[PDB]
């Protein structure tokens, strides 16, 4: 996350860190077995982390659980990231608190001009490299379909959405893709894409959840 904030430890409960080895992408608890990411941060052997603030200390409410199955939408296409959503089952159902809890699905699609809060372990730099340890956060709108396939013509389709800010400054980044965007209390976006980060007009690309919901539904009904 570039321009954003130290969200503070456990304040974003819903809020894993897949590791193989290292953090590599974020993802959304959305029950006590089953974990949404992004389908380009698919791999196998996956851990999911649960309760983390800073990724390379124990604190002490973290929780580690290996997956056993990773389902990558049927119809991801990874040149044009379209439907960029996978799921991610559990070897054991974590244990829910008040600091690793799940985040509800949507109803229906958010609006362009709602507030979300988009969160990771990502890079803080536009220019250049420097992670954080810690969770970082980020509040930022919605943008109008028009907007973003202005910012992006030819390639925002109907399971992508904007958010962010025209201007720059302020965006998701490598590392933080898988992770959430989350609005009114619903999870309404995953972390995808974009051209960089925090350039201007280069706002981030996130995948469309509310697209998804009765996929995700029957799957985890299934499997
Ligand atoms: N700025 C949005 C975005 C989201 C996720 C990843 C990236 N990114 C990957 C390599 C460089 C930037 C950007
Ligand atoms: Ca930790």
């Amino acid at each position: 996350i570039v321009g954003g904030y130290t969200c503070g430890a456990n304040t974003v409960p819903y809020q894993v860190s897949l590791n193989s080895g290292y953090h590599f992408c974020g993802g959304s608890l959305i029950n006590s077995q089953w974990v949404v990411s992004a389908a380009h941060c698919y791999k196998s052997g996956i851990q999911v982390r649960l309760g983390e603030d800073n990724i390379n200390v124990v604190e002490g409410n973290e929780q580690f659980i290996s997956a056993s199955k990773s389902i990558v939408h049927p119809s991801y296409n990874s040149n044009t990231l379209n439907n960029d959503i996978m799921l991610i089952k559990l070897k054991s159902a974590a244990s829910l608190n008040s600091r690793v809890a799940s985040i509800s699905l949507p109803t229906s699609c958010a609006s362009a001009g709602t507030q979300c809060l988009i969160s990771g372990w990502g890079n803080t730099k536009s220019s250049g490299t420097s992670y954080p340890d810690v969770l970082k956060c980020l509040k930022a709108p919605i943008l109008s379909d028009s907007s973003c396939k202005s910012a992006y013509p030819g390639q925002i389709t109907s399971n992508m959405f904007c958010a962010g800010y025209l201007e720059g400054g302020k965006d998701s980044c490598q590392g933080d893709s898988g992770g959430p965007v989350v609005c009114s209390g619903k999870l309404q976006g995953i972390v995808s894409w974009g051209s960089g980060c925090a350039q201007k007009n280069k706002p981030g690309v996130y995948t469309k959840v509310c697209n998804y919901v009765s996929w995700i539904k029957q799957t985890i009904a299934s499997n």
